[PDB]
């Protein structure tokens, strides 16, 4: 039986991409760049802060200095911090709170496996701090997803080996990170984006303790 569940933040617990979008839209409007709409936000999914800023500058074929590029990326981060003050328990994805309650009552460890520098603050905004046993130590993460580092760190933070854990993710890079950590991946999303080899669920409402137990026992063959 598994002893821990390692949670990714964006796309599993909540939608932080929406707040990243509002941050980028605020920056674009300030510097006078049109086109940062909902359809453009899809080109920013799973893309780094630097490459995302470049895509926004590309919308106006705008060239900036290395110093101004750094300043704009900083200004976006400041915008993001202001945007996330609005995160509330209403932001929690369906089924996640009940899963957290069920894991805690069954003495199964809960860890946050996120590359977010605002992870604990977001859990606090969502009233989820009491369910989390530990957050992955950023000092033990040398490389990001697809590298297994973050999931290995999350498992270790709750006192378990990755092999005794289940990892929940919405991205292909994150699924690969769980696989290489030794933990069992259960993905969330469309089969067109994630692939056949692992167990995938359409949405987070399917992430029940009953289902996690079933999948775990099935993969012990
Ligand atoms: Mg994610």
């Amino acid at each position: 039986m598994f002893k821990a569940v390692l949670f990714d933040l964006d796309g599993v617990i909540t939608d932080t991409a929406e707040y990243h979008f509002r941050a980028w839209k605020a920056l674009a409007e300030e510097i006078g760049i049109n086109g940062v709409d909902r359809q453009f936000n899809e080109q920013l999914k799973g893309v780094s802060r630097e490459d995302s800023l470049q895509k926004i500058l590309d919308l106006a074929d705008k060239k900036v200095s290395a110093e101004e590029f750094k300043e704009l990326a900083k200004r976006k981060n400041d915008n993001y911090v202001k945007m996330i003050q609005d995160v509330s328990p209403a932001d929690v994805y369906p089924g996640i709170l009940q899963l957290l309650k069920d894991l805690r009552s069954n003495k199964i460890k809960i860890a946050l496996a996120s590359a977010s520098k605002n992870g604990p603050f977001l859990l606090e905004r969502m009233n989820l701090t009491g369910y989390f046993d530990a957050i992955a130590d950023p000092a033990e993460v040398a490389a990001s997803k697809p590298a297994p580092d973050i999931f290995i760190a999350a498992a270790h933070a709750v006192g378990v080996a990755p092999s005794e854990s289940i990892g929940l993710e919405d991205s292909q890079a994150g699924i690969q990170a769980i696989k290489d950590s030794g933990a069992l991946p259960i993905g969330v999303g469309r089969p067109e984006d994630l692939g056949d080899d692992i167990v995938i669920v359409p949405d987070t409402s399917h992430y029940t303790l009953e289902f996690l137990k079933e999948v775990w026992l099935q993969k012990q063959k």
